[PDB]
């Protein structure tokens, strides 16, 4: 369904049932019936119910292999952010798809109090084992930090965080992989004094490249923070310089720009 016509079939039990999966979501993956009832204060029978239907519209999964218990679906944990987000008073009404891949789906939407903007839903996690609710969300609160510290510079105003969303200011540019630009060596010089102004209020990117940064004739934002980290965190200085590197090599497949990698990264880290 899309996104505005599931938020309408939303009665308030259904919001209830909902709101009792995610508040038990750090405690379980599937949330066992007898504690989303509980919470909700919902009879067992009728519960039941209310999440089979939701999962008749895509919202939660169920499964019974070891318990009855219940999840988000991606759908689902993005309609509840949503409802977080309205209720709040921060988003009057969810607007049109603008894109969507493997990491989010990004939407337009209107608020009375920020105007046109963009809700961003985290589909995944950006992270010990090496071989999801709560990683999208800790996405999610990662990148509405980062853009809270970085406020004021070349990034968008951000508005809210709820669940998986993150609630930020439009902006009318396109990605540089898209966009020819005739000063390619200017444009790599702002990218990474911005790179500069990001160390200095103690953030790392962490994924820079030609797809995170807007251009205009106006300038270029950077977007994309919910795998940054601050300085001081584990392999921050690694992050940085290959941030560092992934920009300048795009910079020289694309143009040719003769940029020294390793003095851009060390006028970066000296002040
Ligand atoms: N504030 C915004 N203004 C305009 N367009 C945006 C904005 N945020 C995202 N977009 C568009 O949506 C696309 C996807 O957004 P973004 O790169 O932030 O996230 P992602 O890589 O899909 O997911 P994740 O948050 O997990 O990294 C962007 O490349 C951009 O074209
Ligand atoms: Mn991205
Ligand atoms: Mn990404």
């Amino acid at each position: 369904m899309n996104i505005a016509e599931l938020y309408g079939k939303m009665g308030k039990h259904s919001w209830r049932i909902m709101d009792a999966i995610f508040k038990n979501l750090w405690d379980y993956e599937y949330v066992p019936l007898q504690l989303i009832s509980s919470h909700a204060r919902i009879g067992e029978e009728k519960a039941r119910n209310i999440l089979k239907y939701l999962s008749d519209l895509r919202v939660v999964q169920n499964r019974q292999k070891d318990y009855e218990g219940s999840t988000f679906t991606f759908i689902g944990l993005s309609l509840y952010s949503l409802h977080r987000l309205v209720r709040s008073g921060k988003v009057d009404a969810i607007g049109k798809l603008m894109g969507e891949g493997k990491e989010s789906a990004v939407f337009n939407c209107y608020s009375e109090k920020f105007g046109e903007c963009v809700v961003k839903f985290h589909k995944v996690g950006h992270t010990k084992v090496k071989e999801f609710s709560v990683l999208a969300i800790r996405s999610a609160r990662n990148e509405f930090r980062a853009l809270q510290k970085l406020q004021g510079l070349a990034v968008p105003k951000v508005y809210a965080w709820e669940g998986n969303a993150v609630l930020m200011e439009l902006i009318d540019a396109k990605e540089l992989y898209r966009v020819r630009v005739e000063n390619p060596d200017e444009v790599l010089d702002m990218i990474l004094e911005e790179v500069a102004k990001f160390y200095h209020r103690g953030i790392v990117h962490g994924d820079l490249s030609q797809y995170n940064v807007l251009v205009s004739e106006e300038g270029i934002w950077i977007i994309d923070f919910p795998q940054s980290v601050e300085v001081g965190e584990e392999g921050w200085r690694e992050i940085l310089e290959r941030d560092v590197r992934n920009i300048i090599t795009y910079f020289s497949r694309t143009y040719r720009t003769e940029k020294d990698i390793n003095s851009a990264i060390d006028r970066i880290l000296q002040e």
